[PDB]
């Protein structure tokens, strides 16, 4: 699979992605010099703990196209900017790994994190490696990456070798943690690169993102290990976390550059307890938001008290019976038949397992919006504008300018299946579709 | 007239319904197994009292469509929701008899009061009217009311005969409170009615109101015949009683359960009076309203006060001389044109004993406004779509939507009396004129 | 079949109609309290007699809306006039019965005899039923009304009883003249109406008309029963026919109020001779408007006298042999075929006893249209068209629309009896292909 | 609800209907001079038997239009035609009464037993009411039904009153098998029938049904009274019988005329027994049809007995599980998606308790038809001649026009219910599709 993100001469450049599973969507951005296949061990756990795994190979890298432009953090992010608009991506969360770690940076800095949950720092370069007067926190002087280009520029898979040597720390962790044919694996993926992006890329290291690291509202982690010779603790993650104090803080003692492969086990762990942790946390702000304007057009009683705990469950993952739950509903006193319709959009969104429940007779009709031709053309009207949202914030204030007529049909139109929207756009129409009601 | 509230099959649900009157609106929901009719003396005396009466057939009786499906409270509260929004009633007073009590308590309960001000239950069904060991005051168990379905299935017509019986109690009353040719007349209305809706209507006397009652906020008025012999005064409004303090108690002494007939005098009267309390209450809203309104156009000060005075001075009643009003708004300093002709247009108005008062050049000169052939031809626009409307809310919606020079010129085409609008038609334009000035 | 004639609230006012046979149209106006099918003994007869019989309901009776306003004879009169019009009836006589009348005096003087050619009033409220100083001749006073008015009021169904044992004075002629199960049907039809218009109608009865009376120009005729105890025939007819001396003057002796039914034999023989004179005369006007065009097609010579006078033969009702006819037009050597066939499709059509005559070779070749798939088409669309049609103008300006070929295979279609149109209808047809063949 | 069927003049002529509950239409036509509530016997008892009841009023009839033309059995016919095209009514049984024998006689010969899928008679008319000496076995001569026709018209009222005193055989049955109050009942519906109609109907009673007879191919029923007044055993139904030897008949020992109400119990018995026996009947010869087509696709083995066998089993009524079918479907080897896709579709077409599941992925899937957007152009152009189509026969053949994988998305269109076809047609496309896919 391809995605274009630019166009360079006679050719245009694609780069290689993969996008397997279902779930909150986790971007895995590659170091160098691999793809996106060296995540292998974080996308079969993330796989298994239901999450949407999305990879894809850097420009010059892997199965992606190989260009002569473009090697620098402005044009990576920009690549990124593509890949999650084009996949229309929300509520996702990037995981950067070596180089990764400063597109996800500056993605964050220059695109904004309107489409982003959360994000992950492993072996990260940030904030600055440049050794400097200004920075003397950094890695090592100019001089010294200069010299790294040029050896890759004398031979360049001569150079892998040397390279994978201190990126898996192999006189400790070969025929423990990393096998000989992982490694000629490895070394294979290097040689399969771009001849111009091998030696191009190394300059791109000494990026200051210094910068960036402010816009950073999302949620962060930063995971390092202390064994790393190719970016020494002390000069990345430790300042790292000085100037992103807020972030979670990881240091896996022992592991080396290359990490994901040998220290995978305390690598996942880390990461699918942080991504669990902001992912429950982004589902209570959420729904807590939906129960309140669902509540608020339900009449005051006994009867609203039981809404609000069966809610409060589902929400919880209380996987209650969704046969039972719309037979509890369809037999309920006293709640009106929209009341019955907007909670039966809601209990079906949010089951988790539908179990194979045909929409019912008495949501459709409730949702149906009594038939007037009028309320069915701005309910299409309303449906083209929420096909383009993706915020929950930004699909409420452009669903309120329409009638709660409209809204109705709407969202009738969303359960017969005649639409596709997000859930966050969804749960945005049904808040709008209450506030309307409650003004009544 | 019909309202179309379903659909059966190939065929589709109208129920047949009557507008009468101008005034609050009265809905009058009557009971089994008669038609909106049977409230003709009632209907009568709400007219003469200035009240706007709205009566419906229930589905599979009178003129309405008789289909085979339905029949339950649920269904009976969304056909009466589908009349009042069909007809936008708001600030309306919902009667019932037998049956028709149940549809009030359902919808107020699965709807809430939002278009409704009052409530009126006669010979009600509540709380519960079947007996079982939770429900020991009810009035009779689940075998007995079988009988009566299978006694109507059996041969309805001559149900009919000795269902009369027993609802006016006709030993006492035939020929001394009803006549043989009104109970006859009663006989061809139920005949008149559907097959299947009359053996399935009995089904739904059982229906458990207990969680309905708590839900009515609305003030309530509870009347019943201590001679009702369908259904025992001990059994229902007694213990209904218990359930909703709040409403006034009315028990009728001798009174069947057809009372609606044969002591038509002392319901009249009983209802007329709590009625009254409701009228009264929302005729000073309206006032206020208006209050509100005009003073928002004049400009803060002594003068202000003085007109605020003057203005509760009329509302009142206190007879002000009306020559000398419009002498004294005419000379007022500060005062823009257009605002002494607003309080013209009030005065006028609303101050009785007009005692032949030609019609002020000051007023006319105002209302004209900019001159302008739009704020002219739009005037006359809204003045055709005003002689249509009756309400104050309806009125002062669609005057809304035009322009504060239109509105100024459409009053000055009622002041010139070339105009014929009603007086809470006319506050709604004045209110809308105030409201567009205000927002400018 | 309804006519809206007004709107009420909500609700819009309509009346119920009828539309019965071909012929001049013959309004039958009722009175209270029944309906127009109170008029079927009438009707019966008037279908025989070759009459479009037109009957509707006055506003609150029978099957029409129940409002509680317009219970005045000038909205009686408008309702009246919108029917007219709505129906685009010319030439019209209006017939009105006890209330009915009222109708007929005031539209006639409010509106102008331009669609009506005669006017007839059987059991007349005219000139002025109340009694007071100026007129002496008056029934009853204003409290005697107000008796009555009261008397619905305490209870119409109790009233209705009551109001028939005189309206069609049963002590007399139940039995005889009456029947127990017709007056049964009456009863049910009076508590069908409206119960405001009930007790508002009577207040209409003391209308004064004597200004109307003077304004009526076409031919009249006034009925009334001696035996009348509603309206004495003293105070009503012998008075009126003072104000109507041209009037044709009709006393039915022993015949009471209902004499519609009672004395439904005497009454249908002096209506359909007074109607019979207007009838013959609009019929002898359509078949010279025929004659004249039929002639306008035949050359000029010895035979277009000899058809001309067949033709007032036929028209004359000297019955004259159809076999000789058709035989003689077959064997004119001067006649151009479209014009045997012509004549030959008029003869058939004005001939009664056609004596089982085969249809004609030569006719039938004449009207064939050539045969043309494309003439046939257009034949077919007419057809349609003048299926719907009823009279003869409407008839003859819609054909007036199509070729000369179109119109002759049209003939063709009727002659051949693959087609089902009216007399007058069949005429504009003929009459309109005449016109194109005139103008070649 | 009514169905226009005509055009008198200014008004169209319209019939009054009913339709109620689910499943085959079972269509009762009304005798004289009643309406379609005289059925309420039948439709409770057929509603109850999971029937979708259809009746209608006769013109001049009920709450019918009342013109003035078309009282023949030729304009009766084309009216039900009218009734049975506009609901579109396809395998459906109908049912007459007294006059409406008649109706059912002549549509069948006049129009074809394409949606006919049974008749049956009740007090039938048929061959011939008129005794001459061509048919010596009629009831009375001509002099005789013109004495009737002249008794209504002399009092169409009092003429009632004898009538059912025949009709119902009220010296034997009042009071024990008819009530006081239900005369009195069909008395109303009497008098609320049109003048015209009741004195022109019997005019139709001696028409010559005995061409009309050979036409009947659809499976037959005989009912008739022994005690029938009105319409002689030995003159109607015996020589009826005789003509149609094939019917299943049925005699009622002591039955009147209207022994729809008199012995229900006795007619509701034998006419159900009929349905049921006819339905199944239908069904068989319908479903061995898709058995032997969609065992067709299946390879031999083992498995095609099965499915057979689970198929005769849903077929016969054995409701099995569908969540079970579908998942045996699923987990089931050797089965092609399409095969379990076509499977799908029937198992959720044939099982009566859809119990609530939703429309399967694997069953999608298989009638996706690739996502080629011209078989997708071809699967509406099918759509649009089906939604056209009614016999099964008529819709396996214009299917067969298409290609198979044209048939396979037209088949997922409605699957996924973005259309609307007859389970006669639906059987067809699948069908259609099994044979094409046979061929390859």
């Amino acid at each position: 699979p391809f995605i274009t993100v630019g166009q360079e001469n006679s050719t245009s450049i694609d780069l290689y992605y993969e996008d397997h599973g279902t779930g909150t969507p986790v971007v895995l951005i590659h170091g160098f010099p691999l793809s996106g296949h060296s995540w292998e061990r974080q996308s079969a756990a993330l796989l298994d703990a239901g999450y949407r795994v999305i990879t894809y190979d850097r420009r010059g890298f892997g199965q992606s196209s190989q260009p002569t432009t473009g090697y620098d953090y402005d044009t990576f992010a920009a690549d990124l900017n593509t890949v999650l608009e084009t996949l229309d991506l929300q509520d996702a969360v990037l995981v950067g790994f070596s180089m990764g770690t400063g597109e996800v940076a500056r993605y964050v800095s220059s695109y904004g994190t309107a489409r982003i949950a959360a994000v992950a720092f492993l072996a990260s370069l940030e904030p600055f490696l440049l050794k400097t007067d200004d920075n003397p926190d950094g890695a090592a002087p100019q001089e010294f990456f200069d010299g790294i280009v040029a050896a890759v520029k004398a031979d360049r898979y001569a150079f892998y070798t040397g390279f994978f040597n201190d990126f898996y720390n192999l006189d400790e962790n070969l025929g423990t943690r990393i096998s000989e044919e992982a490694v000629r694996n490895s070394w294979n993926t290097a040689a399969s690169g771009g001849f111009f992006a091998a030696a191009a890329a190394p300059t791109t290291w000494y990026t200051d993102f210094r910068a960036d690291i402010p816009r950073i509202d999302v949620p962060a982690l930063i995971l390092h290990g202390t064994g790393d010779r190719t970016l020494p603790i002390e000069n990345t993650a430790r300042v790292f976390h000085k100037a992103l104090p807020s972030a979670e803080y990881v240091e896996v003692e022992g592991a080396p550059h290359g990490l994901l492969w040998t220290h995978a086990e305390e690598v996942n762990t880390a990461l699918l307890a942080f991504l669990a942790k902001a992912q429950e946390a982004q589902k209570q702000k959420l729904l807590t938001e939906v129960e309140t304007y669902v509540l608020s057009i339900i009449p005051s009683g006994p009867l609203k008290a039981e809404i609000a705990q069966r809610l409060e469950d589902v929400f919880a993952g209380k996987n209650t019976d969704l046969e039972v739950l719309m037979e509890w509903l369809k037999t309920r006193p006293i709640l009106s038949p929209l009341t019955k319709g907007i909670l039966g959009f809601v209990f079906t969104l949010t089951v988790p397992s539908e179990r194979g429940l045909q929409r019912r007779r008495f949501v459709q009709n409730a949702l149906n919006g009594n038939g007037d031709p009028n309320n069915m053309d701005k309910a299409v009207k309303l449906y083209r504008k929420l096909k383009r949202e993706i915020t929950f914030h930004g699909a409420k204030e452009i669903s309120l300018s329409y009638s709660a007529g409209a809204l109705a049909s709407c969202m009738g139109l969303i359960y017969n299946r005649m639409g596709a929207v997000t859930t966050e756009v969804a749960f945005g129409l049904v808040c709008a579709t209450c506030e309307q009601i409650a003004d009544s």
